[PDB]
């Protein structure tokens, strides 16, 4: 398990937080995940794990860049921020179900690798991306990761 690097996809709406926001911040906690399956995926992440930064709910959805996990999951304190969209009325200092990792910027791709293209490769047919819509933190297979990075290179040529 943690001795091997694993791969994930994290969805973010870019008008809220884009790959350029991560780039500017260099590292960021991954706050505001309020789906429990996604939360559990974050508890399964390890330091050094690779991350596809995916822009969702936008004109050009797709993979925008790359990040890397730099801290293991800890309590998502935005659940206690009464001014936050991600406020959870029933979370406590002592009983906060929400957890988050920190990630570091790795790469900002010149143009997004669109969802349409992701759905047009045999190698990607089994991505969770296509199955599971509420799942904002998803496992990516090693081959899926590899194929996607290859696609960015093809697009950049």
């Amino acid at each position: 398990r943690a001795e091997d690097i694993h791969y994930w996809l994290l969805k973010s709406e870019p008008h809220k937080f884009s790959i350029d926001d991560l780039a500017k911040q260099k590292t960021s906690p991954w706050d505001g995940v309020r789906n429990y399956a996604a939360r559990n995926n974050m508890r399964a992440m390890s330091v050094g794990d690779k991350v596809l930064f995916y822009h969702s709910n936008t004109k050009e959805p797709g993979v925008a860049g790359l990040a890397e996990v730099v801290r293991l999951a800890y309590d998502d304190f935005t659940a206690l921020d009464k001014t936050s969209e991600y406020f959870d009325p029933k979370a406590t200092k002592e009983k906060n179900p929400w957890k988050m990792v920190d990630v570091k910027f790795v790469a900002r791709w010149d143009t997004v690798l669109t969802l349409h293209e992701l759905k047009s490769r045999r190698e990607l047919q089994k991505m969770a991306l296509f199955t599971q819509r509420r799942l904002s933190v998803q496992p990516v297979s090693a081959s899926e990761y590899a194929y996607i990075l290859r696609m960015n290179e093809e697009q950049q040529r």
